[PDB]
């Protein structure tokens, strides 16, 4: 067990091992920049906000945890470290969750070239993510982290504006490719500056994705098991799927063309990660052998009812299981 040293930061008392030095507050749970004297580097320290306070966030706290734990991959946040400064399950209250500081956002921060690069991380990032059947369901720009030599990782896994349509019509057998939806979104703003789909609320984001996209067909018509959905679909006036050339004028044609297969309406024709690395696009990056999956996850607790201390139990199992990653 190492030494920790508590000091109060902002309105919070911060518990830490003496290996991280310089806590200085990034975010309000609640974020400090630390260095890491075990390695040398700059490292985010996340201290989470009532982590046991009822089941829910128990099972969230459980969640999140279990997923960092799982994530190897250069374009995904990975868990540095994982600490309590509980002496047992008895006492155990506080969880502390250490990664890479990165350097600022996507939303923060292009040239075609810019853009090759960024949205090729993300879609490796998201082959592996996938391969583990684990769907990201909200990825916007702010979940993206750059560093300052265009290195990203996809982390934190208005909102809406990146939302595929099928998640906002509430369909429950939605598949990984939501979040296919979610990087042609971003890769439009960032080709174009602008926000791709920028809706006042739910009603208003599917007109305007309808007006670029086109109102749905009969193909897909005949798959919608809702049938208030396919009436409000058949009420609308039917617009015709407008030429993606007109509207990204000037951009590089093959972005264009993976543009087009990234914002189907139908998701069982949309683009997958993997098929997506292989677009011509992609082709100074692009390399089979250098774009692993993941190690299969076993996200059989997601259909589990459990007690609060129960939930904490296992969260505090995850703890102490944890093995830091070789330096
Ligand atoms: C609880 C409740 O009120 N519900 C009403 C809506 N509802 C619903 C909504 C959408 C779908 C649905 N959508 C797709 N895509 C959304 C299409 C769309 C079209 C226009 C505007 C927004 C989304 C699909 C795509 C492929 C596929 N194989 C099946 C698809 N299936 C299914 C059920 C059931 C739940």
């Amino acid at each position: 067990r190492p030494t920790f040293y508590r000091q109060e930061l902002n309105k919070t008392i911060w518990e830490v091992p003496e290996r991280y030095q310089n806590l200085s507050p990034v975010g309000s749970g609640s974020v400090c920049a630390a260095f890491d004297t075990k390695t040398g580097l700059r490292v985010a320290v996340k201290k989470l906000s009532r982590p046991f306070q009822s089941i829910i966030h128990a099972k969230r706290t459980y969640r999140e945890l279990r997923l960092l734990k799982h994530m190897k991959h250069e374009n995904v946040i990975g868990l540095l470290d994982v600490f309590t400064p509980a002496r047992s399950l008895e006492e155990f209250n506080d969880v502390y969750l250490v990664t890479h500081l990165m350097g600022a956002d996507l939303n923060n921060i292009l040239t075609d070239d810019h853009v090759q690069f960024l949205i090729y991380q993300i879609l490796r990032g998201l082959k592996y993510i996938h391969s583990a059947d684990i769907i990201h369901r909200d990825l916007k720009p702010s979940n993206l982290a750059v560093n300052e030599d265009c290195e990203l990782k996809i982390l934190d896994f208005a909102t809406r504006w990146y939302r595929a349509p099928e998640i906002m019509l509430n369909w429950m057998h939605y598949n990984q490719t939501v979040d296919i939806w979610s990087v042609g979104c971003i890769m439009a703003e960032l080709l174009t500056g602008r926000t791709l789909f920028p809706g006042t609320d739910h009603i208003d984001q599917l007109k305007l994705i309808l007006r670029l996209v086109g109102t749905p067909g009969a193909e897909l018509l005949k798959k919608i098991s809702s049938e208030s959905a396919r009436n409000y679909i058949q009420s609308l006036t039917q617009m015709p799927k407008m030429n993606f050339a007109n509207v990204f004028i000037g951009a590089n044609p093959l972005a264009v063309d993976l543009l087009e297969k990234m914002l189907v309406l139908d998701s069982d024709k949309r683009i997958t990660a993997a098929q997506a690395l292989a677009h011509a696009y992609f082709a100074q990056y692009h390399d089979p052998d250098d774009e692993p999956v993941a190690d299969p996850y076993d996200q059989s607790f997601e259909s589990r009812d459990l007690l609060i201390d129960e939930w904490k139990s296992l969260t505090y199992d995850e703890v102490i299981s944890f093995v830091p990653p070789p330096l």
